[PDB]
């Protein structure tokens, strides 16, 4: 059950009851489809029905050949001041695909591979430098093609093929062209995976047979949407009759831990001269969950996909804080934590939409209301920092911008404070503090 | 007519003449599409348009559920120092769209919808919560299997369609199978 | 009667796009400034501010 | 020789190019500076203006 | 005709299904051997003209 609290005194708000879903690390499986290596296709016959099999056998070979290009590439992909988001590092996303990727071209590997697909789907296979992975095949075309296409092909007669083998060889063929497609306009990496990459009933089976806990299982096949867009494909090798793509799928090492967001606004004095006024804002919002006995924090909000309320994160856009960092929503003033905020002499009207309300920081001439649907208009807000739930709100307005607020059911407490901006000398108060904390203030 | 001005004493430039279109708020609408409830596929006939038929079927039910699973889950999205940008606030943008989409998961509300659009393919329906809603139904098949898919579906004979039906229905369920591919990609959220 | 600006290393297309310019005259406010005194770590700042 | 690398709950893959690196010892610059008087606030800044 | 064009539908469990135009064309080639037939056992085996 989602709760919120909002905290007058720093102009924040925050919202718990959230459970933790967080991609730790990443699992590598090597899909592959059997394909037919066909060159020729010895056939004068100028049948209707032979034109229309040459002209989609035509496109299998582009597709190939346009594969052939992209395999000879090394793999590469590239994953505001009131959020931390400069503190982060740099990581390498794909760099655990590749290096799969990479083992797949050195000789062998590939007839490895094909080897431990020759019975069966779907095989576990030992890799030349040490490592273990789920190997698939997905789409058999050398099947087909050599045992419905082949004396339509390797003779100069041809029996002509009935029309609805014509159908069925462009329905099979598809796949690969749009796989292909992908992959050209992504320079062979994609994220999200489609599912012509991986269909629904193959990824929720990869899952299955993921050795992976039975709660991973059970959050992966929940979510299946999500996991497709914090997976990668990459394009790897097309070699001896078998095209293989690395799917780099998410690991989720920290689950159902609570995770809160914090909603910071601009909180300033509210004197009537315009320009004597100071400014302040906490530069700490973003996405929180405990983890492994200190907290994870995602400043930006890309980083993170809320289902209802479980929250899917990447730790490689997070920082890892100490768990006294919670303490600036209790007390910003705390002498455990130096709490992040920045300065300004900037009072410009705005509103923060939560998970359960809205913050307003209406300041100067603005018009700044709250209205129901039925009724229009039920608060006007005075200068200041202020917060209205969302419970009996549908928008709020702040000067020539319209808001609608979320409609999710929560508690919401207003915790009425200070504003601790009114604690400064405005003579002495440092107002170009871009990035700060209380203590350097 | 556009017209231009620099300032030198400041190093900067205007551009005027040009006219507004602001978006201000939001309409919301409900697309509908008239699905088949089918299941079992009783035919053991293993006729090659049958096959394909079947084969088209199949990724008819595979779409159902794979936007089932969809359904499942609450809709969401995620909308220099040269720049004000830091000054604005934090909207959220399909906020007002979910709120429609919720209403639609209460009971009776589906059935509500589906009334409306029994003749008509574009209704205004009155929702429980007291919204409404420019509804609309832009693909039936539901009709579409159910009068020419029906007899090589429901029975074990299974009189073996034409071949321009075989093409006939890929066509018609390509859409749905696409509208599902987007869906899929963007978790429930698509944009443009 | 310009189709490209060149600014060290890097070529710009213009735009293509009709109408008027004017150049409006003036001294670089920058000149006004004495910079022994002056601030030169406001990152966001104003007229007023500096 | 390495693999991965943690910092907090954070585990990044490296990249397995090859290629040799080269480890350049010296003295850490932000030792060279009095805490006193260290200018903390210079989100855009450089030695000199330092 | 039946070796060449007839015997992957017939000797093998795959029964490649042959296309429209071939079922046509077997029709219209056995048909002579049915009308012979036919002749021969109205006849008793000897026809004239
Ligand atoms: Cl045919
Ligand atoms: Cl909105
Ligand atoms: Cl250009
Ligand atoms: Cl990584």
């Amino acid at each position: 059950n989602i709760t919120e609290e909002f905290y007058q005194s720093t102009c924040s708000a925050v919202s718990k009851g959230y459970l933790s879903a967080l991609r730790t690390g990443w699992y590598t499986s090597v899909i592959t489809i059997e394909l037919s290596n066909i060159k020729k296709i010895k056939c004068n016959g100028t049948d209707a029905k032979i034109k229309l099999i040459k002209q989609e056998l035509d496109k299998y070979k582009n597709a190939v050949t346009e594969l052939q290009l992209l395999m000879q590439s090394t793999p590469a992909t590239n994953n505001s001041g009131r959020s931390l988001g400069f503190l982060l590092g740099v990581g390498s996303a794909i760099a655990s695909g590749v290096a799969v990727s990479k083992v797949l071209h050195l000789e062998g590997e590939v007839n490895k591979i094909k080897s431990a697909l020759l019975s069966t789907n779907k095989a576990v296979v030992s890799l030349s430098n040490g490592v273990s992975v789920l190997t698939s095949k997905v789409l058999d075309l050398k099947n087909y093609i050599d045992k419905q296409l082949l004396p339509i092909v390797n003779k100069q007669s041809c029996s002509i093929p009935n029309i609805e083998t014509v159908i069925e060889f462009q329905q099979k063929n598809n796949r690969l062209l749009e796989i292909t497609r992908e992959f050209s306009v992504n320079a062979g990496v994609t994220t999200p995976v489609s599912t012509y990459m991986l269909t629904n009933s193959e990824l929720l089976s990869l899952i299955n047979d993921m050795p992976i806990t039975n709660d991973q299982k059970k959050l992966m096949s929940n979510n299946v949407q999500i996991v497709r867009q914090q997976s990668y494909s990459i394009m790897s090798i097309i070699k001896e009759e078998v095209l293989a793509y690395v799917v780099q799928l998410p690991l989720y090492g920290v689950i159902d831990t609570p995770c809160w967001k914090l909603h910071t606004s601009p909180l300033c004095t509210t004197n009537t001269k315009e320009g004597s006024n100071i400014c302040l804002t906490r530069t700490d919002r973003g996405w929180y969950c405990d983890n492994a006995g200190s907290v994870s924090f995602f400043p930006q909000a890309e980083t993170c996909k809320v289902q209802s309320n479980r929250v899917f994160c990447d730790t490689m856009n997070s920082l890892t804080l100490p768990s006294e960092v919670n303490l600036c929503n209790v007390d910003i003033f705390n002498p455990k934590y130096d709490c992040k905020i920045m300065t300004s002499k900037t009072d410009v009207s705005s509103s923060v939409i939560t998970s359960l309300g809205a913050i307003v920081s209406c300041y100067g001439k603005t018009k700044c209301t709250a209205s129901n649907k039925n009724r229009g208009i039920i608060k006007t807000f005075s200068n200041g920092c202020d917060y209205v739930s969302n419970k009996g709100v549908d928008t709020v307005s702040v000067g020539n911008t319209l808001y609608y607020v979320n409609k999710q059911e929560g508690k919401s407490l207003y915790v009425k404070g200070e504003p601790i901006i009114n604690f400064y000398d405005p003579l002495v108060f440092p107002s170009d503090q871009f990035d700060a904390s209380i203590s350097q203030v």
